[PDB]
DNA sequence: TGGATGCGCTGAC
DNA sequence: GTCAGCGCATCC
């Protein structure tokens, strides 16, 4: 994550729904905002959240009476994506994990915050012939909010990962916000190799499979894209090896394959998956952030998370818009 | 709401 | 056909 000199969100309160690791919390607090509520029902996610923020998020949001949620200015929610991801079955709203957005609408209707800041996977934007995004847009509009949505790729914001996500920023109409803008992309000067840990700390992650098939030559020049160098097995998810001179592939939460959830990388002549701390870095988390003691759970958590840097630029712009109140 | 890994249907070229 | 994917199915 980056340093934020001008705290655009100072004095503003926000809630952290579907909190996970608390990526939205890190981003908004870095801008000066204050978290007044968090909700996350996964046991291990609650543990790591508490480990880092000192509080246990409330459980199952579907059983929480929205009237009990503290007043706030910004509602944050990176809601479930299994039902909308290009990697899944795409059952969408028909999926038992795909109707959480309506719980969000339920809370917004009651708490009417100034801003609703949501995140989901890129496929959410085109899912069901664009009908899914349209539903969210119309729902927010009905709730009397403006709707700004755009897909941003983390590689355009200083983080070496091709993580494409749709970000939806909604302003309550009475605020008459007409100058919100998504952050502009800038040149990437950090690559996977810049975030790796010393070899001595990741030897246990080295995988030497006799069915490894190097398909492309390593590159010496850094490039802002994923560069596949080979595969193992049939080359499915988690069976692909990439160059560290390029950027990382999207981290996943339930990913399989031998290089599960992180993908494989060629490092000093060897092939290995990423260490939880390297996943944290590829997600923009500071080294000060404490990872969950279970590596399996940590990979899952980071795979479900958000790139802090991206949310920071967006949060800054949300604040920039709210603070522009000329006479 | 365990940990591990082989696997494909689909979206976007 | 090329490849990627906050995933899925199934094993212990
Ligand atoms: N009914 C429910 N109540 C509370 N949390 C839920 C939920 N259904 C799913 N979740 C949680 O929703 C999260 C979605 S992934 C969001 C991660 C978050 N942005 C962070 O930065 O890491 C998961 O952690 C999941 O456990």
């Amino acid at each position: 994550m980056i340093e934020i000199k001008d705290k655009q969100l100072t004095g503003l309160r926000f809630i952290d729904l579907f909190a996970g690791l608390g990526g939205f919390r890190l981003a908004l607090e870095s801008c000066g905002a204050e978290c007044v509520y968090s909700n996350e029902w996964d046991k291990y996610a609650q543990e790591v959240y508490e480990m880092n923020f000192g509080e246990k998020p409330e459980g199952d949001i579907t059983q929480v009476n929205e009237k009990t949620i503290p007043d706030h200015d910004i509602l944050c929610a990176g809601f479930p994506c299994q039902a909308f991801s290009i990697s899944g079955k795409q059952k969408g709203f028909e999926d038992s994990r795909g109707t959480l957005f309506f719980d969000i609408a339920r809370i917004v209707r009651e708490k009417k915050p100034k801003v609703v800041f949501m995140e989901n996977v890129k496929n959410f934007a085109s899912h069901d012939n664009g009908n899914t995004l349209e539903v969210v847009k119309n729902t927010m509009n009905e709730l009397d909010y403006s709707f700004h949505a755009k897909v941003l790729n983390a590689l355009d914001y200083g983080i070496p990962q091709k993580r494409e996500r749709i970000y939806m920023i909604c302003f309550r109409n009475d605020l008459n916000i007409q100058n919100f803008q998504f952050p502009k992309p800038f040149e990437l000067n950090t690559f996977v190799k810049d975030l790796l840990l010393p070899d001595s700390e990741v030897e246990h992650l080295v995988i030497d499979r006799k069915d490894l098939v190097m398909t492309n030559q390593e590159i010496e020049q850094t490039t802002p894209k994923t560069v596949r160098l080979g595969i193992v097995g049939k080359g499915g998810q988690g069976e692909r090896i990439y160059s560290t001179r390029g950027i990382a592939i999207t981290l996943s939460a339930y990913g399989g394959g031998i290089f599960a959830k992180t993908g494989g990388y060629l490092v000093n002549g060897k092939t290995r998956k990423l260490h939880p701390r390297e996943c944290a870095r590829v997600m923009g988390y500071p080294d000060s952030y404490k990872v969950h003691p279970s590596t399996s759970q940590a990979y899952k958590q980071f795979g479900n998370s958000v790139v802090i840097n991206v949310l920071q630029y967006i949060a800054y712009n949300i604040g920039s818009s709210l603070n522009f109140k000329p006479y």
